[PDB]
């Protein structure tokens, strides 16, 4: 659907459908009362009767209201005025678009971005509003047969904001949350695919297809088995050596910044489009869900397209290191030692700790291109979930800087990161009597070991690494990706590019 | 709240609020038709604006309309007219009360009970819609602190039916629905107890009131641990050894025909009150569920109260087989040879088969009521959810009449059993080289060896037994007991007792 | 041992041994070829045939060297000159202790304590290595009957520093140092101690000893079974009730400060002398560690004995909440609902997460104290070991100050702490259909959502909850406790008296 923004009354619009908010306990809103007294008392009359107590998740639809222009006016309930906290207003607007899916409005004019939402400005409600929106009409129905597609008359909504001042952050916020929403749209659509049809090849293909879709400013490469082994990385080819799939690493380039002294900050995302665990095979239940172990992957494309549609002024190198980890007759096996591309070697203790040893020779690689900055997103230790949960990313670093900034943009962006330390006595898990370092240090510490292994890799630059284990998708009734963290990733490529947000 | 019966046309109410139904696509009731031809169309314009498709789930609050003497106009979409099923039916009247009490509605008066369902005839929808309603009204907030009460301003609904000739059916099925109702309730608010308040005690003591609630009819006598060491219930008394709890037998004798020939009809529930499993420790996961080890009680205790409320000219007496199973320096242990009521013995190989020795006793104890028919309801065992999942009933029996009987009300109910043969082959699995059987058979047949064994404490009267092990509640985040089969039970009673079917 | 400290030539001491060090390659620290110069090269000769190249471990004792006043000259393999992080500091301070002890040395003077290291003063480099040589000398023999008592000749170091401006800051250095090596070695002992002895009564015993000597600031009380059911304590009965150990809250109060506002900063230590689970009973293996389950108790029962000693003028109260977890016929069950102290319901979902059931009803508890803060101590969740491992602790809070003293101090102190967040999407984990709510929230976030439950009963004051089931002792071979959190505590502690830092 579509989105604009402008900056008039209520009472003045022609609109299928007027939307404003009602807070507890039948409590008519500013906006709302201004209505009211136009129709006579009409609303709030009806408020006496109960007919909206202003709950959360309560609604009132009305028809041919008393002296107003347009044909419906629907009242959402918005729980208590300022104590409104980012959650419930993106409930609110969450429900405001399926109600006006049952609803027979092909348009409507929304007052809700003009409720207090504690700390957020209009920027960051008209955006948060889109991609809530944006979100709310996601499904993935490409490969069910019945399906008579989905009822959505709604094809446009104007917000309303508070004066022409807000116009600029209005459409400011129209066109990031709009470009960022794809973004996570790509991601949970290349998440949800199966391992089936989403392989390493399908990634390079949806790589090469972005870059002819911005051949002004996105190149891909695509580096295959035999390529790999030239440039010596044995460890990411020790991983799929067991699959009949090819490992493909597919680099997207972006170029927004012409400048000869520009930096790129690369992107490095996991890829294994299916983990089985390989010899150290994974148990039976909800394996299925192993198709979200190239989430990483899925969200560094999103952040991808989301550059590439908003043109921002710097250079954006993404990587989704493609792999499919099998048991198998030539599959790789615990006990084997690699020699890893940056000469150091590495013992295999445990085969399911595959997306590390498929990283380590993609961060090794990605010094040629001499980064401001390399970032690695990946669905890495359950350690992390069992850490962190499903709500908030683990985040690791060898640049204080660099965390603060990934973590200023998980927290303005809503999609949150916490940092989690790395340090020698962690490091020491990982001693091996046979190689320079074993693949994994034990149950204690499981996530940030992890990390130390990939940060023996990255003394070249100042990097980050987030774990996604937890965040990228969710389980049971609902399963399904989320796109986490492209919206952290968008938020920290804005701030780098200059926009201020806070405007 | 309060359910009625009336004969008249929708345009003639006066009403805080009118049920009528659509069907898919956007097609007005005919029930509404005389109604909309009041408005001047008023209802069918806004459907063919696209306001009310049909579909079931949808819904449209109408005040204000054109002429009507209602002040709300609620419609519910039905889908497709005769292709509607008790199941779909059921979530038309579940929507339409969730629906009418997020609004001031203090009263309604419903026309969906006119609806055509399949196989069900007027007094069918009427108390299918009464049952559904009330299971939508329930709440299990005893326990909780804060809590402000839920919104009920709906404190009556009156279901319409075609003609005067469907009143006194429409009237029966109310009193059947609310008794059965409240049986369902009892059932459920005692499963849902924590075994830390709901012990054999707490069992005792609701029998005990309930014959005081009804004292014309209803003796209730409590034996405890000393008599039934007295009457050579010794496996009955093994189970409850380790627990400090002390095992009571709860016996409803409810007399509601004084005929010397008029034989009762015996329930014997399973009232473990917790079962941890004894000294055969059950596993963590989800251990909390096994205050649900006493669903069958708990039903049988909703029974007690549906028939008190019904006065049904029949003879039920109803036992609460209290206990509570736990692991200790006092506990019964694998190995064990018991020497049970009938004077037969039993190898106990697994002390998590419990219900079926505490059952044995019961059973053979009740043989002194004469009994014309005696039914047992247990959460039994695991290989009953294996079989037959979370949606039916478990039955067996040694009398077929008995058992056709059983499945014919689990039907008529909607609380559906299905019948498991017993046999040589597996009675077989029961033999020990130390007793005259062992407790359990193996996992091969799990439900009907549990069947088979009980099977050899019931040849002197005609028995059947429901394993309730997967009905009786519910996991995930909608965890609660379901109260079943209390229905089916209170439908075997009412068919004992001449009920015509109502056609 | 003793320790003192001086400033003074290594050429002028006339002791039984003088300890300096050698840098790698066989480079001869400045403080030593001053003594060089008087055996004439005697020792750099030596150094060059390579009897000492330096490395970390390695050492040299010489014995009638030409010209010294001292018999006996250890030089010690130091590694490289400033590059000395804290961490290897104290592993040379180790050796040294440990190698000294293999001689007849009955004292000596240490210049070690004038090495470089990295952001660590004249006071914290003469602290770690007191800290660190007490530890050395931890044995935990009083159960064995064979043994003879260790080789200790050397009762006594003195530190040397660079000039008589540093004297000071040695002295309070070695004041801290003993407090805190005694408080961690309380701590180690009682931890350290079975459960066969070591249960709640006798922690309560070494409170009473505690209090008794010192009288003058300490007063201790012990609140028993019956006192706890008066005080509406139900949820810490729970746990206990299965156990034939009374549970036994010993309360010891430390009043440093006479003024009427210097309100207290209360310490409450989780004190489960065993916890096998209970009726969620715990797998074998390793089993016998759960003896640790009391380290948190253990912790504040040395922070007290320090604080004790060093006369702190600020007033703290430490909690130590013993109770033992025993599976049984009165042990609580899963499916319990609890009515907490606060008034709060609690259901058990799985009786293994016993200790936030004792620590939500102490924290309770203490508000009658009106603290100025409330620190919690507790070996809690598998998870946090699983987060941060064994080397770190985890911390969490509902005051962000408080909760930065505490890092701050874990940093100053070498006792390392990691804040993990707390937050609404962790408080929904811990829903129940049943009661307030549930005891724990599942696998994701475990060590979080442990967290977010005792928030839930900290409202009325500033509160942090540490989280020690990873730092508090260690397994394998070297099985034994670690005394952590006390070094922590009681930088904490000496922070808030007004400690300096020393410049
Ligand atoms: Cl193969
Ligand atoms: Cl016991
Ligand atoms: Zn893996
Ligand atoms: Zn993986
Ligand atoms: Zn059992
Ligand atoms: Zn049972
Ligand atoms: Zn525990
Ligand atoms: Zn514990």
């Amino acid at each position: 659907m579509e989105f604009s923004v402008k900056s008039g009354s209520p009472e003045k619009q022609r609109s299928a459908c007027i939307v404003v908010g009602v807070f507890e306990p039948r409590r008519l809103s500013p906006i709302a009362e201004q209505l009211d007294k136009i129709s006579d008392g009409y609303i709030s009359a009806l408020l006496r009767r109960g007919e909206l107590e202003g709950k959360p998740g309560q609604t009132l639809l009305l028809h041919h209201v008393p002296n107003v222009l347009s044909e419906r006016i629907l009242l959402i309930g918005c729980g208590k005025e300022r104590e409104l906290d980012e959650r419930q207003y993106k409930q609110v607007i969450q429900k405001t678009i399926n109600t006006l899916n049952d609803t027979g409005s092909m348009e409507a004019v929304c007052f809700l971005t003009e409720l207090h939402v504690k700390g957020r400005n209009n920027y960051w409600k008209v955006r948060q509003a889109v991609e809530t929106a944006k979100e709310t009409l996601y499904s993935f129905d490409q490969l069910k047969t019945n399906k008579s597609e989905p009822r959505r008359p709604l094809r446009k909504m104007v917000f309303n904001v508070p004066t022409r001042r807000e116009l600029t952050s209005g459409e400011r916020a129209i066109q990031h949350g709009l470009a960022i929403a794809a973004g996570i749209k790509a991601a949970k659509d290349l998440g949800n695919m199966p391992p089936n049809i989403c392989n390493a090849a399908y990634l390079a293909s949806q790589a090469r297809q972005l870059a002819d879709s911005y051949s002004k400013n996105v190149i891909t490469r695509v580096i295959g088995e035999q390529q790999m082994k030239e440039l010596g990385m044995h460890s990411y080819l020790a991983v799929g050596q067991g699959s009949q799939n090819e490992s493909l690493m597919s680099v997207i380039e972006y170029k927004g910044n012409a400048s000869e002294d520009a930096r790129p900050i690369v992107l490095v995302g996991k890829g294994l489009t299916f983990d089985s665990g390989g010899i150290s095979i994974k148990p039976s239940e909800g394996m299925d869900e192993m198709k979200y172990d190239m989430c990483g992957a899925a969200a560094v494309y999103g952040v991808m397209r989301m550059v590439a549609e908003l043109q921002l002024p710097i250079n954006v190198i993404g990587v989704l290191a493609g792999c499919e980890n099998m048991p198998g007759g030539r599959a790789y096996r615990p006990g084997d030692v690699l020699t890893t591309m940056s000469g150091q070697t590495v013992e295999v203790l445990n085969t399911d700790a595959e997306g590390r040893l498929v990283l380590c020779d993609v961060l090794t690689y990605v010094e040629r291109f001499e980064p401001e900055a390399v970032i690695d997103v990946a669905t890495l230790t359950g350690a992390c979930v069992i850490a962190l949960g499903h709500h908030i990313t683990g985040l690791m670093a060898n640049h204080n800087p660099l965390a603060h900034e990934l973590i200023a943009a998980s927290e303005q962006s809503g999609d949150r990161a916490w940092r989690l330390p790395l340090g020698d006595e962690y490091q020491e898990q990982l001693e091996s009597n046979f190689a320079d370092m074993a693949n994994i240090g034990g149950r204690p510490g499981g996530a940030i070991t992890a990390g130390c292994f990939l940060s023996r890799f990255t003394r070249k630059y100042n990097w980050a690494h987030l774990d996604i284990a937890g965040t990228a998708w969710r389980s049971g009734k609902a399963k399904g990706a989320t796109g986490r963290p492209v919206a952290l990733l968008a938020q920290f490529l804005l701030n780098r590019a200059g926009f201020n947000g806070e405007e």
